[PDB]
């Protein structure tokens, strides 16, 4: 179904992107991985699918990695037909507490990077005749929450950039879109609620203020929802941004 | 997945009611066609699938039709475990030149049809834990066009109904969200066409740029989607199908 | 600076709609006053500013005394050159359990009424080529809460009509806006208050603790902000804001 | 209304930032004007509104050069009452072939700058309890257009970095929001339109903005300084990490 479409997913070591990478690999897509740490319970996990997978640890707030990362799908499948760009990193403080180079990474992993990302798929997505581009963006490309002004004023914009891009390739069968999750179940919220108390509450006292649902979205979940978009009953969802909130935007 | 699920659409004896029923039905689910006309070529459509169809005409702008038509599911399956809110009509007139039944009669069929169908079939699916309930909107549940006064009131009116019952119902396994179409081929929009293709474009360059219609089936497929596992904390949203009409 | 205009506001016996009428009256504006009790203390609110005032008390659920409103305006001041739709009634229920009766008066004062004081307006605007409708909506017609399915519907609604009517009139010297309050402290948000204050229980934490969930602020808008706004959307620089709903609301939308 | 405040307006030696200065000004507020080229022309309209006025021609993609611009802020009027982060910088190209220089330059200008701006008046805000900080963003800020990347996810960025501020500030007498215009009548584009050569003004203003902006006409930097007045006096109060487009129908469709 998606058998000789190569995808690649940014932050996919773990996580989210994993989840996601998962479910691509599962309908047959080969993988670029791409994250820090090791690259190998991951590697594995792609591979129980009957598919190549490889990993390429860009830094991708340096663009001369992102670069390399690009390239090296270049070489290893001839190109990138899938993008999800998912990589993010997250601090909390009030705005004019926060660290400036906090400010200047926030923007250059969680918005920089997806044009980046962009551009040097873009090129391949247009000549093969199909792509698609889905960047994972969050509630907060929609709306703000106290102390997250440099995550916010990313996700923003990457939700504007969709748009743009989603337009420009409105006359091709390359599609970008975003996905807008809320709380996600994640290694490092796992690890987070983890860290006395009880396990109920402290998930509960993270969800109670914002998710109506009082329960995570999954990466399983987000990763069905990439597919979705992949196939063919998404080739007119073009420059969107739906989210997976368990009621965050409804009010 | 959908095996020994009871889909409701509203409005599915053709067009856009009709493919979303037939995406429900190839997934097993007994499936209510509603509409106007002979029931027979659409209940050919889904019992082909190899499920089980029934039908009724109600026009959705009575309430009690509405009830008759709940009542027909209830007897038939138990109940509407799915439920898709589909019916529409138009009417094109500058708003100091529009037409006060006109007016009243799509609130009705757009918007009030939606909330009726809601209230009638929230309570069975609270009390067997499950639920779809999917609302089929527009792009103009989120934004306006000249002419449509009385629609984007409408459609707008059922984005928000959205939102209030999927938060009403976020701490259950019933969901509620829309679906947001741009253009989409029916066969009232087929009947306008009748090169075909110029006038595809005529129709489609002001507002929709991708130039090619969004699909009866397409948006079956995202219906599925919606009812499945992964569509569990999708609540309250309403997700735009438009090849770029919301992006501009 | 409106002297020489007329405005109409629906809903303006007293609270939102009477405030706002106050600040289009103290700019000049010429005003006709609807809505239900004795309309002696409105009018002479209004009085007071030096300016013209009449009331017509149109039950804004029936069409026909619509008509008869608009046609008072068109006696006495020659037409609406401001129209401000702003008359609102809820109900709190859950989706099924909302009654049916609710739906349809909610549905038809807060959606309907809009449409038909809009129809009414419009032609006198265009032939004279001057114009403002600005509709009071709500955050409920950007964003849901619980227990409001028809308001929220209707509310909602007023931002899809005002886009519409904001395009249709692009071309002409009228627009069309709809505003968008939070908690507005009105008497009977002034009344709640006032309840849990008898209770023995400070009136700023009760002001808070009805508040907190959705209005970041933990302060009201007043009438008067709003009458301001419309003021404003009147002015030479609302000329081109078109088709727009603008947010008044302590922050809830922000979040 | 204004005397007694001090109102900072970044890229105000001319276009939108220079007419939202002048009613500012005309309102009684001292001024800091900032922007490149000749600063007088810019300095001497505010002057004849009688209020004291200083200049600084920091470049706004420099994070010391901003932090120096304040410091001239709080030298000569005690520091800022009233930021409105304006300046505004632009590239056309598709996605694929965005110039990497341009990208970081818009982001820096359009997007960082505003954030800089933001954590350098907001202390002297809180300190006060009084504070208006209103960011000039765009349509852009809210919709896509093709040829835009850079400078839509800039805009968007504002339009979300407003709403954070404007939480963070909801319990205060400071309020933070953003206008939203659509194609605004500057210099910049009456040099566009002086140029159409042999044709017809009305209908090349038309056919420019026929496509967006179903008015056809424009909004004008006045219109823009006076919602800034607006949001400014009391009535703007509890308007809290807003985005109000002020565009000629273009969001409406």
């Amino acid at each position: 179904t998606l058998k000789g479409k190569t995808a690649l997913v940014t932050g996919s070591t773990s996580g989210i992107g994993l989840g996601i990478a998962q479910v691509l690999a599962r309908a047959g897509a080969n993988i670029v991985l791409n994250g820090f740490g090791d690259p190998a319970p991951a590697l594995a996990e792609i591979a129980r699918h009957g598919v190549k997978a490889v990993h390429h640890p860009a830094d991708l707030s340096d663009v001369a990695q992102i670069e390399a990362l690009f390239a090296l799908a270049e070489r290893e499948f001839g190109g990138v037909d899938i993008l999800v760009n998912n990589a993010g990193i997250q601090h909390v403080a009030p705005v004019e507490q926060f660290p400036l180079e906090s400010w200047d990474k926030i923007i250059a992993l969680n918005l920089s990077a997806v044009f980046h990302g962009t551009r040097l798929a873009l090129p391949g997505m247009r000549a093969r005749n199909w792509g698609r581009i889905i960047n994972i963006a969050s509630v907060h490309g929609l709306v703000g929450s106290t102390g997250k002004a440099a995550y916010v004023a990313a996700k923003h914009g990457v939700v504007g950039l969709t748009k743009v891009v989603g337009l420009e390739t409105a006359t091709s069968n390359v599609t970008c879109n975003a996905i807008c999750p809320g709380w996600v179940l994640t290694p490092l919220v796992q690890k987070q609620i983890d860290d006395g108390g009880d396990p109920l509450q402290a998930q509960h006292d993270l969800l109670a203020e914002k998710q109506p649902s009082l329960a995570f979205v999954t990466p399983e979940h987000l990763g069905e929802l990439v597919l979705f978009l992949c196939s063919e009953a998404g080739s007119q969802v073009r420059g969107a941004a739906w989210n997976v909130d368990g009621g965050w935007l409804a009010q």
